[PDB]
């Protein structure tokens, strides 16, 4: 019916390349997605909003580099709790670099 | 890139409806996905194949009428282990009909 | 905005009682609730939708005569766990009668 | 039978936006509810008193422009326990803003 | 205010004995309590419904001559779970005799 | 039997509000209740003797303002822990002020 | 002030023996104890009631031939379920001698 | 057979009050008890020695004026750890008046 | 001080053989021990009563010509319940027979 | 057999008292124990070496006068943790003086 | 250093197909496998011996035409416990049959 | 059928030793693996790749000289976490010196 | 000191194999071990006594051709438990065969 | 078969002292064992290799005189977790000083 282009990449090594583009339905977004990303991470694939504003929730983020998945977490003195790695850990807002919100997730593996 | 048509249906009180079909991109199945369903069910869309034969693994299912997501374990004696609803239960295969197997899903919520 | 009335009940002792009709809104139910009641039990109001089929869900049911809330889940060969009360049990789907599911309910009392 | 009409709010993404007027009768509380909110929020309906005063329960919240529904606990010295979100925390009363005390909700979704 | 009277008895050993009757204000009471008995056993006092209908909830029940308040619940086939003693147990309704509802407890013991 | 008369209040969102004269019967009492407070406050009726010298137990207090019942524990240094609240906590005894203890509770939610 | 004598017992290895009158004050028990054994038993004092009515609690017993002290309570069907001893039992009340019910207990050790 | 009188007192609201001596035998007590108090506090009976010497375990105590019976264990530094009430603490010993030890307790209660 | 003798054991492998003898002193028991054993198990001495009546505890049985140290608790019906190897089990009095009880043990093990 | 004859003792109330002496045999030590003590405390017997140079285990201790037996163990620093008692604690070698080490425990009490 | 060439396969919907052969060296085995399966499954590689005797173990079986891996182990009976499923169950030995023993296994995913 | 040459190795006691090449095929490996060792350690065989950049994962580390197998989980500013051992702990990405991550394992012993 | 020879053997897939003798010293059992096994088993090494007589205990056993080491336990009518596999199990002691009891076991393997 | 000896000592109270030789078999070490300890403690026999390099393990130590077997964890900044006694603690390198570690246990208890 409805198709809809986003921009594809892989996340390997804590590394974000670009790839091919992925074809999807705007009936997966309940909220439009214009400026979005898919990235493709460990037999998953994360449907990323680049536009999205810093609110709880999944995250694509880099840290010192590293790109990653993570839940942030607001905590009182613009501080952050990140989780998704084996072990949490806190920061400021300011010592990591938001890239988006996951929107959306698709697995083929339970 | 590759664009994917699948039947849509969207699955509510255990009644199975057809829906607006959704464009999907190959890239979504590691196995080829011929004769597929899309079916979307509390904030999430599964993606059903109705060629798959009876394995281990979470399935569309039609119970007495009643139609539904659930996890098979085969036992022997023709029998089934069927989890997902509140309370799991036992039956022969024969008490129950599949409509195929789910090999992924989407959810947009966590 | 859009005023829509209600038959009310209070459920007490087991025993089903005409009331106050009461005054909700459409938005309350993302599906329409045409044939329904409004059910005060114990410091909460259960919305129910007559008109709904069997669904594993909640449900105000008649159990010879006992009027109750309770959390139904069909088993294979028409059969029906029943939870709710002080200790769940099993029994045939014919031996209990359904008013309705629950579709939504509000409370004052966390 | 009494129609009240609440301001009607949506709450997502932290953001909140003003929408359709909710109509709901006074039954619905004890104390009377002047002026107040239905907010909507992930298949939810919170009915907040702007009025109250602090004191120890559920209330909509804003902390550094973020707006949430936290639970909170006055703990000595002007402090504050927050919880609701995925991590609890502690900060100054100093720290949040309230906007007004829960009352009371209504669910669809069990 | 509405000063109400009744029929006061005491609960020891598991005998049941009449007893001063007390005066206690229908306020007490949601439903009217028209045929009530006192009964204080323990550091409480306990109001029963002599015409309540059998429901699951706590009664004042004789069992091979034996009083005591026993929590009881319903089972399929005429059953029923009695709890309150040291050991809960199951048996037929009509291994029980029924005396009332208790409708309220006043204790001075925390 | 014997008739008492006790002044009436009811304790919502923390504040204290006059009420309904409740009658009693002095047989509720093991120790003669002169001065004493009938509070409803969440489907139960507390009884309060304002007479009572501070003493561990359950308090009606007044904590700069806010209104509640308290689990109160004397520490070494004039100090309090302070219960029953969703986090308890410890301060002095010059911090809060007891209005009376709690010497019975009726109830007829379970 | 007042003096009482209780016939003396010791109970060791299951075997009751006679022994020294025990005196004690009648302010120890609330109901009048006329017909009363003192056992002394592993560091303690029993205080039977030899005219104790069967009723659920602590009793003195006679178990084909061996002496102990067991809690019982009463299950449907005239039987007994048989507590104290290092695993419990049930039994028929017929299988079972009384010998009193205890009172009170009196200890020196911890 | 060999009469022994203590003299008596109640214990409550954390105020003790002398009474009616008690009449207990010699045979309670396995060192003499000489100079005994007899505290009858929430249907039990402690049996005090007041010429005891500090030691670990329970005793009558005073701190700042309230009287309770608690758990005493010896800390280093002349300190205290106090169990017994809803919330144990520790302090110095100097910090409490130790009035005796409890060398027994009757209960009619179990 | 007062020498006693008693004839020792060694029990290993299930299999008791004689040795020498042991010297003990009669304050070791309470109840005079006119006929012991003086069995050395695995590191313990236990001290057993050859002519003890058959009651619950701890005793030197022989199983089917296997000899250990048992927990035996008397069941309705000449019944045994018999604990102390790696898995407990139930039989008849008469399927084992007692060669005395332990009434005491030394160690040197914790 | 080997008549062996140690000084004996008894502790109660954390005060120690010589007492008759105790024959036991030189079996029931591996290693000999030349100076030893027999402490009879709360139905058991435990075998002490004043000889024994400081080493985790089992101690007679003299602590500000106390007598007690403590389970110590060294913590770098000279320091020791102190269990036995109801709460432990931690302080210093010679912040206690040790009398003994237990080598052996007899009891009669399981 | 040693090549050594296995027969390949994929274990994919409980159906076995051959594939690529693997090249792996002998050093990975301690006992020779001669005739060997390298299974491809779920990221995983399973070396399996065709000539091991049953024994309990890991194990590549046909149960009525399904292949999966599975934990054996027998029960008297000549029955067997297989695991490795969602949910475990027994049967014959006859009613499986065993392909051959995994005796390694590779992943790269963790 | 494609033969691949690595290096090996084995680490006992904390001590890399080079060992017998290693023959492996590349469909071990997703990833081409150029500059690989396999590491023979505790009955397992660890494939590494040593141009791997720092990322979280497991990893080939020597640490002041000692070099083990350990989970690296980078935390801000430039620190990890070191899982592996028998108790975890953290450190700058300095203190420590990274062989390879692990790629793959391949495993005899379940 | 005292060179002792043992037969050697190798336990694996459940199979008895000799192998080369063990020289072991005398000091390594209690009891003299004349003939003897030394079986070496995943990583460990199992003192076998081939003469010793059945008693619990932990056994090289043979069942159904199976070669094995499993605690057994004796139950009453000539059964046995069965413990040390996946899954334990009872079985009558005719039905296995045992090859001696194990008096000690050596091991590298923490 | 092949002998090898090592010199002895028993560990007790935590003295390390000399004793017989002890012979063992080569085959017992999976790495040479030239210069070893055979020490035996607590009904156990540790081999100890005196020339091994720190690394994690089992080892035998000498804390300010005390001899004992610890399980020592490198900590960063030279600093060790020493587990083992009845409480762990953590001390710098310096603070112990190692004998050797542990390669291998014999044990007659299991």
């Amino acid at each position: 019916s409805d198709a809809k282009r986003i921009e594809g990449f892989t996340l390997s090594e804590e590394i974000l390349k670009s790839d091919k583009q992925l074809s999807v339905d705007a009936q997966f977004f309940t909220k439009p997605l214009t400026d979005g990303m898919a990235i493709r991470s460990e037999g998953k694939i994360y449907f990323v909003d680049k536009q999205a504003s810093l609110s709880d929730g999944l995250w694509l983020v880099d840290i010192e580099g590293a790109i990653s998945i993570r839940e942030l977490t607001k905590l009182p003195g613009r501080k952050l709790h990140v989780a998704g790695g084996k072990v949490p850990f806190e920061c400021g807002i300011d010592d990591i670099k938001t890239l988006g919100r996951v929107v959306g997730v698709y697995s083929e593996v339970n």
